[PDB]
């Protein structure tokens, strides 16, 4: 209650609430972006889509519709009871076609879940997270100037992970990744 309230007030003191919608033109051909562009699901197989340059052809990734070149931004994602997901930010210049490892070195700052219970930061090497209360809703917090990407349990204000401070190159995009075919979608919370 107090921890929720402190979490709400910290977001207001410091971070601009981003209104994030998914760009279907970036989505891997196995992903479905909802008609309202807030939700993501996976298909049984690749659907037939143009291989336009911005689309992720290998990684099961999709980007937001707007980038960040400066400032403090947050958005929250309802991951619900999904067994698998990764979210965060990536540089505009990430490899979209060939495989690259999703690491900060390759322009990806993401954390997530595998096999229902394995929380990880996709640092290199990967960081094993210990999470006492598994989140249904995750806040993604960006500070462009200080090279800061951090993640919170948006329901109880508990911290999940902060990447080492870095230097970003060029615009950052919200990025979302699902590998599994399971009943719960990934849904962005509007601003």
């Amino acid at each position: 209650g107090e921890k929720s309230q402190a979490y709400a007030e910290w977001k207001k003191a410091l971070f601009q609430p981003a209104d994030v919608i998914l760009d279907p033109n970036t989505a891997n051909p196995i992903l479905l972006v909802s008609d309202d562009q807030r939700s993501l699901q996976r298909a049984d197989e690749r659907q037939n889509l143009p291989d336009n340059p911005e689309r992720f052809d290998w990684h099961y990734c999709v980007l937001g519709c707007k980038s960040f070149t400066s400032g403090r931004h947050y958005w929250e994602v309802e991951v619900g009871d999904r067994k698998e997901w990764h979210i965060g930010v990536c540089q505009e210049n990430v490899e979209r076609k060939c495989w690259v490892k999703m690491t900060p070195e390759n322009g990806f700052w993401t954390v997530g879940l595998t096999d229902g219970s394995k929380y990880r930061a996709l640092s290199d090497p990967r960081t094993k997270l210990t999470v006492a209360n598994p989140p249904q809703r995750v806040g993604v917090f960006l500070d462009y100037e200080t090279g800061e990407v951090s993640f919170y349990n948006a329901m109880d204000g508990s911290h999940i992970y902060t990447f080492p401070h870095t230097f970003f190159s060029g615009p950052l995009w919200p990025v979302f990744r699902i590998l599994t075919l399971e009943p719960t979608a990934l849904t962005i919370c509007p601003a």
